[PDB]
């Protein structure tokens, strides 16, 4: 009779073995019902060459109390299970056909007989693992025949579908999850992305959790295996559970290609999170720690971390530390962290930290806006720092502006107003004319593109200096549920990268054209 | 000044690295204090040529916010960790000191600088893989030297530990976790203890779930590697995630020496709980089905799963299953497993099924009481049954009796006063005065001792038909938490074995002296 089709906005990863391509729900079989063919039909355009293997699954029927309105009875590729995040988990699908030689045209076959009520199949797409991250498929379910009858399909699965790269999976390298991604270009093209390492579960601070750094000389399509940028073991004789480093922070110096890495080492604390429980002071054994590591080697190697603490926190704050995703070099050379502190009424407010002298000495003036905590900060124009703020009054992004480096701020004409969010990290980067294939100055913009939960990251562009974020100058890469932290770098003159957590994998790499966002 | 140690009524696993021996808080240390010798001492009748090692632990100090009267900041060794629940996590833990050989004084050193404020330390002990099951350490800290002054020790630390042995360990042959213990004697006094394999996480049914069995013919010193007693893997081409069966009851036909296997096989219902989801009908795509195997060769292999649902589940009931733990073989010769079922209007009844015909033909007459589920069954007097049941009331278990095998049922005089619950499973046994070493007829009883959460695991002994459970004829062997299942089976005519889920093993196996129950 009728057939519901879904084409997921979601990364299909390269090196995984299994990707969401469709998922598909019958809703009113009647028991014995068989899908005997399934025909799919990719775009003239697409580069089927890449394509490894199309697989067709069942994964059984639904609960009589979960309604008949959803795509499947489970997640279908985890990005949690250490035991495997790269394959269809086998006890929720059993594979009922593959094809390994892909042509624009595709049949799938079953002789699996259906349950009375709702029946769940699903497409997985395999790529080779040199698969072009600028890739794309447009793929329709075009026939779908039940008992020799071709049933009538429904759904919206017009999805023009990405690729992407898992460069973080759940239980990689021992490590149970990887959190709180940065992403910068060196001045040799080179991306290096940072995260927490967090060995024992995915809570944050206090815990055993250490910053790596993955490192792609060619602009994401290989990551050089893991580096601890920075880490404290057993410090003092403190068990590294008391000893974790993390929400890490990264920029590069354009006027020397030394990349520095900013992040909070709490030492002590029990197992309890830091937030609540670093307490007013200036030592380790008393409060969180501000520390910075240094790569004078385009980041293949790091220099042993030196104590910042004494130079910009104030000893009445509870808890000083970056704003997690990456800085920025200014015109001038100013290297600029966005920081975050907890005043001694348990406020937080969002700032930002300078260096004047290649990151020699640091400092931090006033705070921009009360109950604001993670920030990035952009140089929107000459001089002039855009200071946008994850509020925790909810809804939107708090957007101020300094001209002093902090001494003063005031608010944007976009603050509060323009870009919705649910509580969350957001992204923030600007791209000069001269950088860029457009020849105009801009703005992106990536988070939650949402006012609850942690889904629908897409990547947003401004051609105004951020007064306006027009909904064509947008591109949604991943629609379904993830932990929502994101960072953007350009990649080169005409592509933008971002590394981020998604629905796909803890650290996922994406590179998007310029021209996909601008008409 | 002062300093806090505790010993915690907890088993000391025969198959573990470590063991939490003692927890000792030192409150109020000034930064650079050092415990630089504490002194353990063991009574003079302990076997300490069954110990192989001692250990002094640091695991740092405390959360701000977390007060001062707790004796760790964090589980030391973890039950729960797939990749280790043998060893403490080197993360929370690191060693000051260790001993090979313990005599009856015992000193562990330390140079480790305390932290102004809490300081935690821990003592580990490892035993001889072949240690008695029913041997007993009785050990104080006599002595704590902080800076070369001995320190004033508080606390209760008089237990007298028990030792166990973790039959199935999260993570053990590739399963997340073990749940819902059956334990029988069968009458080569071979130990068959049955659980939930739960694959992919420790969530009940619907899931990827198997019954496995573990067999031990030297009264629980040595477990055979672990048998799958009942699987549905991908019946009728559904996933084995839409197949699970689990809640598991085990029953010895005492006649025949014929091992019976009762549980619950869940077909379809999307990846949603059985509890809520399983629908009135007859047919495995309508409802729950009861399955049996069963073993004629001592519990050594399993028959193929026949299908009972037919004769005693009523259509119109949302679900029918198996009381989990055991169920038993009557002086006359009738098995009967205790049964639990969800009326058209989801109000669950515990009830019995019972066998005249060696379990070829099974029958449920009448429930025994509103608002209860899980159920075990004891023969007190001849032709008599107390069916023990878990009350949705809460606060305590709900107790009747039957003499004419649930036709009829009376209130006992025991019913929702004498043993208190926080809704949980409970094991309840008949021992005959000529099969045990006292003489006399005895109901044990085994549950967490407690009106909220799943702690103190506790057997309890009456002389007089469960009319009364004395305090004195009582043993704790589990003061932490845990998720509180237990089934109890006599090994011999001296001692009773229990087979629990427990804070050191989802699947723990003890032996208690009869003697040590009733002094
Ligand atoms: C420090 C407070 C801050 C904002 C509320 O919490 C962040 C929220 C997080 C979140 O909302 O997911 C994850 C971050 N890892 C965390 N940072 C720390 C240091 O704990
Ligand atoms: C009918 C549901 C049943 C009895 C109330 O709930 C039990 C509670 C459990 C519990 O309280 O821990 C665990 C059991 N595995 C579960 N059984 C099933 C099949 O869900």
């Amino acid at each position: 009779d009728s057939v519901y089709v879904q084409n997921p906005q979601i990364p299909i990863l390269v090196d995984r073995t299994d990707n969401v391509l469709f998922r598909i729900r019958i809703p009113d079989a009647t028991k014995g019902d068989v899908l005997n063919r399934l025909t799919i039909r990719f775009g003239n355009e697409d580069k089927l060459s890449e394509v490894k293997a199309v697989r067709l699954f069942y994964a059984g029927t639904e609960a009589a109390t979960k309604g008949r309105s959803r795509f499947a009875p489970v997640t279908y590729v985890s990005s949690h299970n250490i035991r495997n995040t790269r394959s269809a988990n086998p006890s929720y699908s059993i594979r009922q056909d593959e094809v390994t030689t892909v042509a624009n045209t595709l049949t799938l076959k079953t002789r699996q007989p259906m349950v009375k009520g709702i029946n769940y199949f699903w497409v997985s797409v395999e790529m080779d693992r040199n698969t072009s991250l600028l890739s794309k498929l447009t793929s329709t379910v075009t026939e779908v025949v039940i008992n020799d009858k071709p049933a009538v399909i429904a759904g919206e699965q017009a999805a023009v579908r990405r690729m992407g790269i898992g460069v973080r999976h759940a239980g990689d390298d021992g490590s149970a999850s990887f959190r709180i991604p940065g992403l910068v270009t060196t001045n040799k093209g080179t991306l290096l992305g940072v995260y927490d390492v967090r060995y024992n579960n995915s809570v944050d601070l206090q815990e055993h959790i250490d910053v790596g750094l993955s490192r792609s000389t060619d602009k994401g399509q290989t990551w050089e295996p893991m580096r601890i940028a920075m880490s404290f073991g057993e410090t003092d004789g403190l068990p590294s559970g008391q000893n974790g480093v993390g929400d890490p922070s990264i920029l590069v110096d354009e006027r020397t290609n030394t990349v520095w890495v900013v992040a909070a080492w709490t030492h002590g604390m029990g197992n309890a999170r830091a937030w609540t429980n670093s307490m007013p002071g200036m030592t380790p054994d008393e409060t969180a720690q501000l520390m910075m590591v240094k790569s004078t080697d385009d980041g293949r190697t790091w220099s042993e971390s030196t104590n910042i603490t004494s130079q910009v926190k104030d000893p009445s704050w509870c808890f000083l530390l970056q704003g997690p995703g990456r800085g920025i070099t200014m015109r001038d050379g100013t290297l600029v962290f966005p920081i975050q502190f907890i005043d001694s009424l348990r406020v937080p407010h969002a700032g930002i930290m300078y260096s004047k002298d290649r990151g020699e000495t640091w400092h931090i003036h006033q705070p921009a806006r009360t109950n604001t905590t993670e920030a990035q900060v952009a140089e929107v124009e000459p001089g002039v720092l855009m200071l946008n703020m994850r509020d925790n009054r909810g809804g939107s992004r708090a957007v101020s502006i300094t001209r002093d480096l902090g001494k003063s701020w005031t608010e944007h004409s976009s603050n509060r107003s323009a870009l919705p969010e649910s509580i969350c990290m957001a992204s923030l980067i600007s791209v000069k004319a001269k950088d860029n294939i457009i020849g105009k100055d801009l703005l992106l913009f990536s988070n939650p593109n949402t006012t609850e939960g942690r889904h629908h990251i897409t990547i947003k562009a401004s051609l105004d200096g951020g007064v306006t974020w027009l909904p064509a100058h947008q591109v949604l890469l991943d629609e379904e549920d993830g932990w929502g932290y994101s960072c953007l770098s350009m990649i080169d003159r005409e592509t933008v990268g971002i590394f981020y957590e998604s629905s796909v994998a803890h650290m996922t790499f994406q590179a998007v054209k310029i021209k996909d966002l601008i008409r």
